């Protein structure tokens, strides 16, 4: 699924912008 996986790449990505955040 090149559809899912690249859902999972934004919110897994927002979840990482927010580890750089908060480290």
């Amino acid at each position: 699924g090149i559809g899912k996986f690249l859902h999972s790449a934004k919110k897994f990505g927002k979840a990482f912008v927010g580890e750089i955040m908060n480290s």
